[PDB]
RNA sequence: GGUGAUGGCCUACCAAGGCGACGACGGGUAGCCGGCCUGAGAGGGUGACCGGCCACACUGGGACUGAGAUACGGCCCAGACUCC
RNA sequence: UAAUACGUAGGGUCCGAGCGUUGUCCGGAAUUACUGGGCGUAAAGAGCUCGUAGGUGGUUUGUCGCGUUGUUCGUGAAAACUCA
RNA sequence: CGCAGAUAUCAGGAGGAACACCGGUGGCGAAGGCGGGUCUCUGGGCAGUAACUGACGCUGAGGAGCGAAAGCGUGGGGAGCGAACAGGAUUAGAUACCCUGGUAGUCCACGCCGUAAACGGUGGGUACUAGGUGUGGGUUUCCUUCCUUGGGAUCCGUGCCGUAGCUAACGCAUUAAGUACCCCGCCUGGGGAGUACGGCCGCAAGGCUAAAACUCAAAGGAAUUGACGGGGGCCCGCACAAGCGGCGGAGC
RNA sequence: GCGGGUAAGACCGCGUGGAGGCCCGAACCCACUUAGGUUGAAGACUGAGGGGAUGAGCUGUGGGUAGGGGUGAAAGGCCAAU
RNA sequence: GAGAACCUUGCCCGCCGAAAGACCAAGGGUUCCUGGGCCAGGCCAGUCCGCCCAGGGUGAGUCGGGACCUAAGGCGAGGCCGACAGGCGUAGUCGAUGGACAACGGGUUGAUAUUCCCGUACCCGUGUAUGUGCGUCCAUGAUGAAUCAGCGGUACUAACCAUCCAAAACCACCGUGACCGCACCUUUCGGGGUGUGGCGUUGGUGGGGCUGCAUGGGACCUUCGUUGGUAGUAGUCAAGCGAUGGGGUGACGCAGGAAGGUAGCCGUACCGGUCAGUGGUAAUACCGGGGUAAGCCUGUAGGGAGUCAGAUAGGUAAAUCCGUCUGGCAUAUAUCCUGAGAGGUGAUGCAUAGCCGAGUGAGGCGAAUUCGGUGAUCCUAUGCUGCCGAGAAAAGCCUCUAGCGAGGACAUACACGGCCCGUACCCCAAACCAACACAGGUGGUCAGGUAGAGAAUACUAAGGCGUACGAGUGAACUAUGGUUAAGGAACUCGGCAAAAUGCCCCCGUAACUUCGGGAGAAGGGGGACCCACAUGGCGUGUAAGCCUUUACGGCCCAAGCGUGAGUGGGUGGCACAAACCAGUGAGAAGCGACUGUUUACUAAAAACACAGGUCCGUGCGAAGUCGCAAGACGAUGUAUACGGACUGACGCCUGCC
RNA sequence: ACUAUAACCAUCCUAAGGUAGCGAAAUUCCUUGUCGGGUAAGUUCCGACCUGCACGAAUGGCGUAACGACUUCUCAACUGUC
RNA sequence: UACAACUUGGUAUUGGUGCUCGAUCGUAUUGGGCCUCUAACCUCGGACCGUAUAUCCGGUUCAGGGACAGUGCCUGGUGGGU
């Protein structure tokens, strides 16, 4: 649920959090860590990248099966439904009957103690993995995606998941969180069950601290800048930059997207807003 | 310890209680009563005189005298008033 | 514009060594409804429930009688009211 | 809104809200209110056996829970409908009635707010008091075909009309305003004003508790007859319609 | 956790717990006021005071970002007193 | 010494003493010591110097940098891309500020020291050969698996009993695509409507048998209940070391609390000395000491975790290892791991205050070497609890196996064997960075006593300094300060500055409010010393005592030590938080929510930034970036995410075009 | 309906012609606007009126507890600032 | 006045069938539009190999796309980003 921390201080008034009372652990798995590093948004030339970014908490990376194909047939238990923060959503550790243990992300509703089953004979219960040709349409899944073995890759959202429309030929349409309907192919993989955290999005920051926690840097007005480094630069007092919005680098708002795309066929329709 | 006489009347130490919605403590009002006016009555109002009590003595306090002091024209101090 | 309601006259009415005005209080005021109110619309049943305290109890079998009336002497000052 | 191919019309797809007929002066719920189905958990009410407890009863200041719609927060949803808002129109004037559209809201989840002509304008519970006409619910019992709103009786809820009574009257009339009992809310002429100040609640809009001054000598209720009605039924007139001829033009 | 309280609650008193860009205040880091100095002790200080002071903190360490570019909690600041 | 404030020695005085002392790193590189001289340098002289001139000085298997491993990142064979140059990045190899392996105390010269000497230890590397003692070249154990003869009432194939449905329409009615018409109505006759008759149906079954196929029953020939000889006759080795491979291990945050110890201190005892120009102390009292390591033993407080057998293909192959599942044994202070600290040895040693002869000062002798109590920011701790913002890698080590194999494993007497380079000095400073012997900056370690909360502050030890111009003069005037009659902001732009309050404990504290605050709001009272309560509460805890899974064990703890607080009585003083140190407060309002950041070197705000929201873009080899390219960021993220822009907590709102 | 008003209608034109809130304010030039509070005296301040030259609702409006080496003003102590 | 970037078409990396539309309702005009397919091309899907270790890369197989896309050259737009 919500607690709503209070008042003590003037920077923690504000501050309301979601409860983690329902992990168990607290310290992960060690043999399914790698090292990471905040990037500090810098390439390999070394010049920033993307601003906003860089510097925050140190965090440490794990390894998490978005492959969940290369074990079949058999089961596995939920062992813990751990936190990793470099993730919205929350990992839960499996201990399979052979006796691999693995990292997969935690569905809604999901608790310790469940069964899981992977391949093309598993149930429809909420956490299991099978390509769709095995899936009701109409259902709710996640974790999807985007062909046979490459890895999910949409539907990560934590509060979010996408939905099966319809089957024609090879390739199966979904209705998807961004309000867009994608045409896929059928050999890929999914699972059943809207992703866990549905209440993350109710996070109140509330202290600028906290949000340097998680990393962002602070981001610098455009009618601020000075008129040498932003299009709205300059003005004695406060002037609205004389133009029509504009990206720093001198391109406004209005449609980006590079048509023609290898999914530009494979697209159904655009995304609405205030419709 | 104190009082003509028991008692937080006063003192010390113990326990945290006592009073409170069958109205505490707070605020405005006003001497109480036998009585006076009214009303068939219950009741309402009210406290002129007389009378039974209370409290007061230029305003605030305190104490002596003795069987008996709130000591009105008894005492002391402080303020006001008037005067030598 | 033609007053039994203004003023003047007469005449009359009530009262009277007092007669009016004013003001306080009771009455009719059952107009704070105990005696002795009402709640549909005239003013009023809260929006409806459970239920603490309080208020109240479906029967007879049994005592103490503290609610009660029962009587006897035993208090109720004087003054005021009622009788002669 | 259409000649960029509208409407219509046919195939397919999407998606949200709501379930006509059953469906009524009917069920239930204490009250708001509640009905397309299926399953899941579950509340309340009633009939016969009357087995058992045995004065446990009633109702309730404060308190606390429930409580239509509108409104507010958070995040989803958002077909239709639709405050506010634009235009078209009538009108002297229309910031409306009407038309085109159309954002809040309307729906989901959790919190909120607690007011309605929240009405049966009637607090709850018990006992008694002539009938007539129906529904639904459950029981029995007999003409007995034992088919059968065939007949009898019973108790619960539910519509209308009616005696006596009561009532200001309209009206109620055993599901009372009757005749009593027990408890609780409430009112004392109309404005002022359910508002100002205050206390409490609410994040708010505001809600709850609840004043005085000054002014008026009436405001209100049911009912009687008029009058009138861009309210209804039945009637009549160069009233209308069909015809001629006319005045409003000029002089007189 | 116990005692009140619910029917479960919720709520409250009591003790424990010690969160906090919480408070006062040294090191450390800053630069608000005044004074002196302004051919100074100093190409920016000294002294009295002055704020934060468990954090968006500070600091050693070594690395990358190169000029019309970097970087820039944005002042036309810094990028070796420029 | 020619000269002497400035140097050497001595006496006193002052100053720092979380440094103005002592160690290092970075850095500098002879500034270290000794000897000689004083032109030049030192802001003056100068015998002195961090001057110059000569000589001397730096001693390591155990400290540090390479032999080791790695992060950020750099380089990069091939490779990819690029007009050239080059840019990328794989395998790899570099890259400390990290991880890994071993040292203590005393003594020593004018300079070095965990390096030299003394005494006592250690851990790594090679080898010895014997004592344990183990095979391959004998052979015993557990099992284990690649081979010939069939079965799952389930139920291939003609049927039976029972259940709902109808393909080749019989019987009956009815509506009538359309045809034949019987009576009436209608425009004068026509069309047409109504009632009915015969079919036909705009809307083709029932009855019965032959045959063939479809749905279950037993059985016929081929499919078993793994052996009957054989072939424990023969090919296999594990020892011992065996990886560019696998697994554990090493291996990790902030904050908080408490307990146990030490460094270290205080008093006691013990030891040695003590007679102080002065009243009184010749020991009751004073001065000084009272230390002692690593390693090797012990393994406590304490922290974490339970023991055997079978099978499982999962860890790129295989595994006795690690994970998993089954049973057996276990909840035993059982077992294992970890582990500061304490006791013993280390140590009959050393050092030691001082005694003696000997002076630029060395040398021999050498007493006591216990206790308690306080107590850390140091250690247990990389631990425990709790939080979200969820807190390196690799190596070494242990262990498991892939490729071998007729000689390794384990200890020890043994004398052998362990590099090179740094090592002097300075190192909050006249030695580094500032052009200087400059009031500046510079990271880590050591942290005494009395007061105090203290790492502030005041005075002091250890130890080092008075940092290089002096002497003399009551003037202005400037700067640093102290005091001031009365008035108290009247100056002045401004109460600028100055003055002022200032601690602890108690009482009581408004408006307002986001119910936290406001609030230390304001304001007030006590505070010194002595005595008593008291030989007080508290902690600690000895002897003794008691008990026992008997030990570094549990109960009491007289004794002893340390000990806040308060109440009463008394007393001195102007004043009792007297020093240093140590909030001015309140009221009304403007702007900004605040913590915060910024114009180094004139502006610290109302600017910036943010936490809140809004709009838009962004379908994942994403949007947008850097890059004439590969490619990298975004992100090892996935619309509850990311980018861009605007406003800026929160509440009411965010109108019209 | 005495007195100054527009609170109603007609004009043009553009798309509309500033709603709530606040308002001589950080915006108000006349201007020291006018009035009242504070003072003996107040061109600053506070509180109102609205004739807003030239506010105004995300280049956000209005209030807002707390915060501030922020702005203005007043008061008691305080003092050689005078 | 240009240019970076973004965007169009033709042309090339370029293949085939079926349909439907034209100027010398039964005789003729070669290209446009669509549906397919593999084979050019892409693949940041998979699985092997170089390899004893290689997420780069190269080759092989398959899988998805697929004559699109990308890329050049000409060209038009937009273009204070320079
Ligand atoms: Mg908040
Ligand atoms: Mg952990
Ligand atoms: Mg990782
Ligand atoms: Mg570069
Ligand atoms: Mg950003
Ligand atoms: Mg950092
Ligand atoms: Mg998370
Ligand atoms: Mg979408
Ligand atoms: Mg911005
Ligand atoms: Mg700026
Ligand atoms: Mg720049
Ligand atoms: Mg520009
Ligand atoms: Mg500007
Ligand atoms: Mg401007
Ligand atoms: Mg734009
Ligand atoms: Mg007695
Ligand atoms: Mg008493
Ligand atoms: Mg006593
Ligand atoms: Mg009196
Ligand atoms: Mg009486
Ligand atoms: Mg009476
Ligand atoms: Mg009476
Ligand atoms: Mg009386
Ligand atoms: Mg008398
Ligand atoms: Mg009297
Ligand atoms: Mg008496
Ligand atoms: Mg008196
Ligand atoms: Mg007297
Ligand atoms: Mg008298
Ligand atoms: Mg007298
Ligand atoms: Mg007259
Ligand atoms: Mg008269
Ligand atoms: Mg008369
Ligand atoms: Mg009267
Ligand atoms: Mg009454
Ligand atoms: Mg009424
Ligand atoms: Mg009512
Ligand atoms: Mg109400
Ligand atoms: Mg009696
Ligand atoms: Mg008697
Ligand atoms: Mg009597
Ligand atoms: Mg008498
Ligand atoms: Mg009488
Ligand atoms: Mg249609
Ligand atoms: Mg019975
Ligand atoms: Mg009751
Ligand atoms: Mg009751
Ligand atoms: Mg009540
Ligand atoms: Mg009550
Ligand atoms: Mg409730
Ligand atoms: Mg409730
Ligand atoms: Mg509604
Ligand atoms: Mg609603
Ligand atoms: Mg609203
Ligand atoms: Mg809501
Ligand atoms: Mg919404
Ligand atoms: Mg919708
Ligand atoms: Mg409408
Ligand atoms: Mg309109
Ligand atoms: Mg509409
Ligand atoms: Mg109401
Ligand atoms: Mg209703
Ligand atoms: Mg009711
Ligand atoms: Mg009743
Ligand atoms: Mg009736
Ligand atoms: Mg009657
Ligand atoms: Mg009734
Ligand atoms: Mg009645
Ligand atoms: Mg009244
Ligand atoms: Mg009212
Ligand atoms: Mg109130
Ligand atoms: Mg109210
Ligand atoms: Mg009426
Ligand atoms: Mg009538
Ligand atoms: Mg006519
Ligand atoms: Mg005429
Ligand atoms: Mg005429
Ligand atoms: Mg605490
Ligand atoms: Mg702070
Ligand atoms: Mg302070
Ligand atoms: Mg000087
Ligand atoms: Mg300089
Ligand atoms: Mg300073
Ligand atoms: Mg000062
Ligand atoms: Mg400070
Ligand atoms: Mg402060
Ligand atoms: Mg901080
Ligand atoms: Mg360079
Ligand atoms: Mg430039
Ligand atoms: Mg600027
Ligand atoms: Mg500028
Ligand atoms: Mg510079
Ligand atoms: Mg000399
Ligand atoms: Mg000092
Ligand atoms: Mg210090
Ligand atoms: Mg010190
Ligand atoms: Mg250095
Ligand atoms: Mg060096
Ligand atoms: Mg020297
Ligand atoms: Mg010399
Ligand atoms: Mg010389
Ligand atoms: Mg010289
Ligand atoms: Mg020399
Ligand atoms: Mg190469
Ligand atoms: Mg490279
Ligand atoms: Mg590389
Ligand atoms: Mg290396
Ligand atoms: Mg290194
Ligand atoms: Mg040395
Ligand atoms: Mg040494
Ligand atoms: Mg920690
Ligand atoms: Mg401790
Ligand atoms: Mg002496
Ligand atoms: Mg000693
Ligand atoms: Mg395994
Ligand atoms: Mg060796
Ligand atoms: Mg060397
Ligand atoms: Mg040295
Ligand atoms: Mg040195
Ligand atoms: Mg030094
Ligand atoms: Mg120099
Ligand atoms: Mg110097
Ligand atoms: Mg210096
Ligand atoms: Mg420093
Ligand atoms: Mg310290
Ligand atoms: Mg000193
Ligand atoms: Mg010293
Ligand atoms: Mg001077
Ligand atoms: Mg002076
Ligand atoms: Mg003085
Ligand atoms: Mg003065
Ligand atoms: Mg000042
Ligand atoms: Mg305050
Ligand atoms: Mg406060
Ligand atoms: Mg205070
Ligand atoms: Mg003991
Ligand atoms: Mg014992
Ligand atoms: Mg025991
Ligand atoms: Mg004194
Ligand atoms: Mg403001
Ligand atoms: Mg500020
Ligand atoms: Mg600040
Ligand atoms: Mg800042
Ligand atoms: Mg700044
Ligand atoms: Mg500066
Ligand atoms: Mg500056
Ligand atoms: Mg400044
Ligand atoms: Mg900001
Ligand atoms: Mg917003
Ligand atoms: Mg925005
Ligand atoms: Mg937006
Ligand atoms: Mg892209
Ligand atoms: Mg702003
Ligand atoms: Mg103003
Ligand atoms: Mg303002
Ligand atoms: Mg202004
Ligand atoms: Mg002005
Ligand atoms: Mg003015
Ligand atoms: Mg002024
Ligand atoms: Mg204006
Ligand atoms: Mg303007
Ligand atoms: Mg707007
Ligand atoms: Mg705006
Ligand atoms: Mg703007
Ligand atoms: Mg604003
Ligand atoms: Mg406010
Ligand atoms: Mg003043
Ligand atoms: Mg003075
Ligand atoms: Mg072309
Ligand atoms: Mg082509
Ligand atoms: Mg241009
Ligand atoms: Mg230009």
């Amino acid at each position: 649920g919500i607690r709503k921390y209070k008042p003590t201080t003037p920077g923690r008034r504000g501050a309301s959090v979601s409860d983690f009372a329902e992990i168990t652990r607290s310290t992960p798995e060690k043999s399914l860590v790698r090292p990471l590093h905040g990037k500090g948004g810098r390439n390999a030339h070394g010049r920033i990248t993307t601003r906003h970014k860089g510097g925050g908490h140190k965090r440490a990376y794990r390894v998490i099966d978005f492959r969940r194909h290369d074990k079949d047939g058999v089961n596995a238990k939920v062992a813990h439904i751990e936190y990793d923060p470099n993730r919205t959503a929350n990992i839960a550790l499996l201990h399979y009957l052979d006796g691999e243990k693995r990292y997969i992300i935690a569905p809604q509703g999901l608790k310790q103690g469940d069964v899981i089953e992977s391949g093309a004979n598993a149930d429809i219960k909420p956490g299991n993995n099978l390509p769709l040709r095995n899936i009701p349409a109409g259902t709710v899944i996640h974790a999807v995606e985007l062909r046979p073995g490459g890895g999910a890759k949409l539907a990560r959202s934590a509060g979010v998941s996408i939905q099966l429309l319809g089957k024609e030929g090879t390739y199966a349409a979904l209705r998807m969180p961004s309000g867009e309907i994608r045409r896929v192919d059928v050999r890929c993989r999914a699972t059943v069950g809207e992703v866990g955290n549905a209440e993350q999005s109710n996070i109140n920051w509330g202290k600028a601290g906290r949000m340097r926690w998680k990393g962002k840097r602070p981001t610098v007005r455009g009618v601020v800048m000075n008129p040498v480094d932003h299009p709205h630069g300059g003005g004695e007092g406060k002037t609205s930059g004389g133009r029509h919005p504009v990206s720093p680098w001198g391109k406004p708002e209005g449609r980006t997207r590079k048509p023609n795309k290898p999914s530009d066929k494979l697209i159904v329709r655009r995304r609405r807003t205030g419709k």
